[PDB]
């Protein structure tokens, strides 16, 4: 119910290996860590997490774009991507976000289906 | 040397009375107010900071897209954009920070110029 | 070897039932008609060519965006989106074109793989 | 009456000396060249045309990207970035476009304002 898509506007590839951090706010209005994972050769993260778990709440997924531009030798703009976000607050849907790279810059979207 | 422009990808106009917070990482890790705004009818907002007090260090600009979006009666994804950055005195002194807005997706750019 | 992607930014959507035609550079200047299709449920466009037919050339696609938002009562900003490119001068290449759009926006980028 | 902002994602700057050609949708459905300029050191192209002249129309604005990547040393993907657009009295009197370039990658939004 959530995947994380990341490509790269440099190279025109996908972003591989690129760290990625969920968090849901908490009770206390404070960010627990909830998944984690890193993009795959296809510049996918699957299995972050199961429709049990992915309660409705609000989530943050912090995309480390620094660490994978440094891999690179740029020296980018940015310290990480943030995407955040309401889910599941009118029950269960499927959640793609994406984000395309560039060492000044960054887009990001989300793609919502109801399965 | 801090100015930040929100443009609106739905009507084609400037992004009008947008909440911007700006906050500075402080020494124990959490989030200190800055400066914050709300852009002006040309979608910019000016005179957050000054050279003095903008020195080096990790900044955040939050700038408040839900409220945007339900006051034009459109719902929105996020709950706002978020910017985070190092700004860092080798490289050039002005730091414009654009956005451009959709109900679901945003997309950012940093123009850094002397 | 080719494929066609297109998001909807006001949605959170793929971009269903999106027009596309793809034209090549021919001798004399001319864009001649290349392939044709229409993106799926998906989003997607799959099946415009063959690595056969797919030689090099300067191509362009063309995504009728216009079609698109009128479609849904929304008077858009572009009567289309346009991507020109040199494909296949270093050899075959898969080539992912990828659209997300809104009414007075879109942004483009390109995935290029090689098998 | 008409603007062109180009930016560079890769630099985190204005793009300059990037060559723009704007045409105007003919009766036999050819493009017929109108107005054209190299961006300024801010990125932008001002004075393409006048009032009197930019009529209601199809217009198409060309962004000489190739060219621009290939100064800096950095093989790009497209040969230009197009956008093509109907101007219409109706809707307000002056349109900015915007391009943000990298080297796989743009996006182009409009500015409508009066
Ligand atoms: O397989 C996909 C999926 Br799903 C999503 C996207 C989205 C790309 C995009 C973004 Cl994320 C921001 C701005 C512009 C763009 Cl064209 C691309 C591919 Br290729
Ligand atoms: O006056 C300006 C300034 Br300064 C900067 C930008 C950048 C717009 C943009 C962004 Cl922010 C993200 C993605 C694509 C785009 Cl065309 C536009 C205008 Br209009």
């Amino acid at each position: 119910p959530l995947m994380v898509k990341v490509l790269d506007a440099v190279r025109g590839s996908p972003a591989i290996n690129v760290a990625v951090h969920v968090f849901r706010k908490a009770a206390d209005d404070t960010w627990e860590p909830f998944a984690s994972g890193k993009t795959s050769e296809s510049g996918e993260l699957h299995g972050l997490t199961t429709e049990e778990e992915f309660v409705e709440g609000i989530y943050k997924v912090e995309i480390d774009t620094k660490s994978y531009w440094k891999a690179l030798g740029i020296s980018p703009f940015h310290e990480h991507a943030e995407v955040v976000f309401t889910a599941n607050d009118s029950g269960p849907r499927r959640y793609t976000i994406a984000a395309l790279l560039s060492p000044y810059s960054y887009s990001t979207t989300a793609v919502v289906t109801n399965p």
